[PDB]
C-alpha cells in the first residue's frame, strides 16, 4: 500500500518556471522548446516492491521502474544518462539524480486532489500540477 494515493493516470495541467529549470540542468534550445509544450500523461503503478512511473507525450515517452532506495541508470526525457534513487520521505517520493558531478531532484506529492511535481537545481525551482487524467 506502498504509494496508494500516487497510483493512477496523471495528466499536466499547468507548469512555471520548468524553461529556466531545465536551462540550469544543461539542456540546450530546441529541446526546451520542444519539451516545454509537451503535456504529458504520467502513469504511476505498483507491482509488490516495484513501482513504475511512465510518462507519455508528443515529445517523449520515458519509462522507469524501481524499487525504493535502491540506485538504478535511467536516461532522461533530455537525454542526460543518470543514476537515480527514489525514496520515500515523509510521504514525499523523492527523486535523486547523479551526473557529471552535478545533481538534481524532483519531489512528488499528493496536494488534495492533484499531484504537485517540484523540479530542483541548484537555486532554481520549477512546479508542475497533474490532475487524475
Ligand atoms: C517531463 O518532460 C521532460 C522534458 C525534458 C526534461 C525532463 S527532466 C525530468 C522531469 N520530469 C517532470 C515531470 O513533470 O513529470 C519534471 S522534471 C522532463
Amino acid at each position: 500500500h506502498m504509494c496508494d494515493a500516487f497510483v493512477g493516470t496523471w495528466k499536466l495541467v499547468s507548469s512555471e518556471n520548468f524553461d529556466d529549470y531545465m536551462k540550469e540542468v544543461g539542456v540546450g534550445f530546441a529541446t526546451r522548446k520542444v519539451a516545454g509544450m509537451a503535456k504529458p500523461n504520467m502513469i504511476i503503478s505498483v507491482n509488490g516492491d516495484v513501482i513504475t512511473i511512465k510518462s507519455e507525450s508528443t515529445f517523449k515517452n520515458t519509462e522507469i521502474s524501481f524499487i525504493l532506495g535502491q540506485e538504478f541508470d535511467e536516461v532522461t526525457a533530455d537525454d542526460r544518462k543518470v543514476k537515480s534513487t527514489i525514496t520515500l520521505d515523509g510521504g514525499v517520493l523523492v527523486h535523486v539524480q547523479k551526473w557529471d558531478g552535478k545533481s538534481t531532484t524532483i519531489k512528488r506529492k499528493r496536494e488534495d486532489d492533484k499531484l504537485v511535481v517540484e523540479c530542483v537545481m541548484k537555486g532554481v525551482t520549477s512546479t508542475r500540477v497533474y490532475e487524475r487524467a
